[PDB]
C-alpha cells in the first residue's frame, strides 16, 4: 500500500539546491542527489556529494562529456568502479571541465549497484520513489514554460517524451486535484519554488519524466 504523497525533504534525505551555472552537468547533479539520499538512509548523515568529481572523472569510458552532458546510469557505474565519490566540500563545483582529482582520503560515499526503471512507467516510478528513495530522471526541459516556471503543477502541451535535462524526483502528491511529481532541479533557488518544480504526474509520461529513471543503492554482499 503506497502513500498518496511523499516528500523526501521531510525524511532529511535531500541536500540544498545547487546551481550548475553554464556547465551542462545536470546529469552529475541528478546522480549525486540520488546517492545523497541513500547515504543518509545508511549512515544517518546528510552530506552533499561532489558533482565535480563526476564531471572530471566519469568521462569517455562512461559515455559522459562533463560540461557537455552525460548520463546518471554511467555516473553510478563510475562510483561503483571507483569504489567511492568525494564530498562536495572536499571536491567543490567549479562549473568547468577539470583534470580528475579524486582522492580516496575524502571519500564520502560508495555505491554497490544501480537499477533502471522501465520506460514510461509512472506507476513503477511511484513505487520506487515511495519505497527506495529519490530517483534520478531525465525531463524535456526545452520550453520557455519550463525555465520560467514559478509555482503550481507544470503542464506543457508541447512537451515530448525525449529527455534532455537531468533532475531528481524527491516526491509526489496532488495539488487541488492535479497529481504531480516533486522535482529537485540544479538551477539554484531562482528557478521555480526555491529550486523545485512540481511536474504533471499520470499524464502519459509528461515531459518524459518516467522515460529514463534510475536510482543507486549502497549494499553489502
Ligand atoms: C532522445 S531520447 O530522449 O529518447 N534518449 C535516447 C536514449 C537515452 C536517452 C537517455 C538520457 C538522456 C539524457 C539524460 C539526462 F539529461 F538526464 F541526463 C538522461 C538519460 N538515456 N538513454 C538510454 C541509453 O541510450 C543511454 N546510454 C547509451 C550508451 C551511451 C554510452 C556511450 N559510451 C558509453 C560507455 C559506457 N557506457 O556504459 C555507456 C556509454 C550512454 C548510455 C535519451
Amino acid at each position: 500500500i503506497l502513500p498518496d504523497s511523499v516528500d523526501w525533504r521531510e525524511k532529511g534525505c535531500v541536500t540544498e539546491v545547487k546551481y550548475q551555472g553554464s556547465c551542462g552537468a545536470s546529469w552529475a547533479f541528478s546522480a549525486v542527489g540520488a546517492l545523497e539520499a541513500q547515504l543518509k538512509l545508511k549512515t544517518g548523515k546528510l552530506v552533499s556529494l561532489s558533482a565535480q568529481n563526476l564531471v572530471d572523472c566519469s568521462t569517455e569510458k562512461y559515455g559522459n562529456k562533463g560540461c557537455n552532458g552525460g548520463f546518471m546510469t554511467t555516473a553510478f557505474q563510475y562510483i561503483i568502479d571507483n569504489k567511492g565519490i568525494d564530498s562536495d566540500a572536499s571536491y567543490p563545483y567549479k562549473a568547468m571541465d577539470q583534470k580528475c582529482q579524486y582522492d580516496s582520503k575524502y571519500r564520502a560515499a560508495t555505491c554497490s549497484k544501480y537499477t533502471e526503471l522501465p520506460y514510461g512507467r509512472e506507476d513503477v516510478l511511484k513505487e520506487a520513489v515511495a519505497n527506495k528513495g529519490p530517483v534520478s530522471v531525465g525531463v524535456d526541459a526545452r520550453h520557455p514554460s519550463f525555465f520560467l516556471y514559478r509555482s503550481g503543477v507544470y503542464y506543457e502541451p508541447s512537451c515530448t517524451q525525449n529527455v534532455n535535462h537531468g533532475v531528481l524526483v524527491v516526491g509526489y502528491g496532488d495539488l487541488n486535484g492535479k497529481e504531480y511529481w516533486l522535482v529537485k532541479n540544479s538551477w539554484g533557488h531562482n528557478f521555480g519554488e526555491e529550486g523545485y518544480i512540481r511536474m504533471a504526474r499520470n499524464k502519459g509520461n509528461h515531459c518524459g519524466i518516467a522515460s529514463f529513471p534510475s536510482y543507486p543503492e549502497i549494499l553489502q554482499g
